[PDB]
């Protein structure tokens, strides 16, 4: 931080930790002759190991926030607040974060009281806050791709060939029941206007690549049937996943519909004069706000703010436990600024369960907000400017009533 700057508040939008596959469909089973390995928990649940890996991040956050003078060297209950999505995986990630940040302090997490409905903070379109127009979705995704979607597979030939090899797709029951080239067999298509999906090879491979990454992060004895040997290969496979998220979650039209409530909540917590839905029982003296969500949430916020990144040592742009960390800093004369970093465990740190300390830290990338005309060279954006960007980026129809 520049000369005289002081950290005042932190807002962490974190993905949940290492989880089992959220689904295992007949198609997923049929695209390989290999057997998918069994997980120790129900579909979509965070594992005990994933909780531990989140706690290690909590421990890192504690050391960092102590160092920067924000936290004491148990915090007061007012100083730390957790809002988790209703899923087991997010709830337990919020708990695991507190177990690392403030061990055995019994700090509360919060979440929506009806866990049988979507939380509109995280899924406003699904919750029925607002809707999208089918023709505008189609147009926006095509523009984001810069190529017709029908030929998207051509752009990812190398990656799709590598997926095919890892799966042994030509030998699979799918190829037995239907040339059997992964890319040609499953052309990319957009399925749409409150439900939007990328169908075909890239969509499917995106899911599978993420599952392989989760297997590795879980320290499973056999990952992708032993077929992923190098970091290059991990990058090539996760490229498919990152691409699907660029199109389905970063595309500004979609990003603004699904991301508006979160961005308002984040902005308000940083000190913007943006309406946001108050979080129940939060203190005006709050110092750390931890929001436990999903990769789509991070990607939405990325899209809205025009923020892009690559993470050294981490093939997934939105890995389990990876978090956008927004910070309000003030200069010596009390002017507020916002910084944003994408803070994460490398693939190796996930696999090894590495302790994360000041000496051996989490990965961290400082993000540029391109529209922040008066940002400093080290990426500090005046709050006044940040607030204007937020005002321009939100979809008013999607603000939380
Ligand atoms: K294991």
């Amino acid at each position: 931080a520049p000369a005289g700057f002081q950290l005042e508040k932190v807002v962490i939008l974190s993905r949940h930790g290492v989880r089992a596959p959220t689904k295992m469909t007949q198609t997923m089973r049929d695209v390989t002759p290999h057997q998918w390995p069994e997980w120790p928990v129900k579909l979509g649940y965070i594992t005990p190991r994933g909780e531990h890996l989140i706690s290690l991040m909590g421990g890192f956050y504690r050391e960092r926030f102590q160092q920067q003078g924000l936290l004491p060297k148990c915090p007061t209950p007012d100083a730390v607040y957790v809002w988790a999505d209703v899923d087991q995986r997010t709830r337990k990630t919020g708990e695991a974060f507190l177990a690392g940040l403030a061990p055995q302090c019994d700090l509360a997490i919060h979440h929506q009281q009806n866990t049988q409905q979507a939380d509109p903070l995280f899924h406003p379109v699904k919750a029925g806050i607002c809707s999208m127009d089918k023709s505008q979705v189609h147009a926006a995704v095509e523009k984001q791709a810069g190529t017709p979607i029908e030929t998207l597979n051509q752009r990812y030939q190398a990656s799709l060939a590598l997926m095919s090899s890892v799966l042994d797709f030509p030998k699979s029951p799918y190829c037995q029941q239907h040339l059997c080239d992964f890319s040609q067999a499953m052309p990319s298509r957009l399925a749409i206007g409150n439900k939007v999906a990328l169908e075909g090879a890239v969509g499917l491979a995106s899911t599978l690549a993420e599952i392989f990454l989760l297997e590795h992060a879980q320290g499973m004895p056999k990952v992708a049937w032993g077929n992923i040997h190098t970091e290059q290969q991990w990058n090539s496979l996760l490229k498919l996943h990152n691409a699907q998220f660029d199109l389905m979650s970063r595309t500004p039209y979609i990003a603004k519909h699904n991301g508006t409530p979160l961005l308002q909540t984040i902005a308000h917590a940083l000190g913007s004069n943006i309406t946001s839905r108050p979080l129940p029982d939060i203190s005006p003296d709050n110092k750390i706000l931890f929001i436990a969500g999903h990769d789509a949430n991070i990607a939405n916020i990325s899209g809205m703010l025009g923020m892009t990144w690559t993470l050294p040592g981490q093939p997934d742009n939105t890995p389990p436990g990876g978090a956008l960390v927004f910070e309000r800093w003030v200069d010596n004369a009390g002017k507020p600024y916002v910084s944003v970093n994408m803070v994460y465990q490398t693939l190796a740190q996930l696999h090894d369960q590495a302790p994360l300390t000041l000496q051996h830290p989490a990965g961290s990338v400082r993000l540029n907000i391109p529209g922040c005309s008066d940002q400093t060279p080290d990426g500090y954006c005046p709050l006044s400017t940040f607030s204007r960007l937020v005002s321009h980026s939100v979809e008013p129809a999607c603000q939380l009533p």
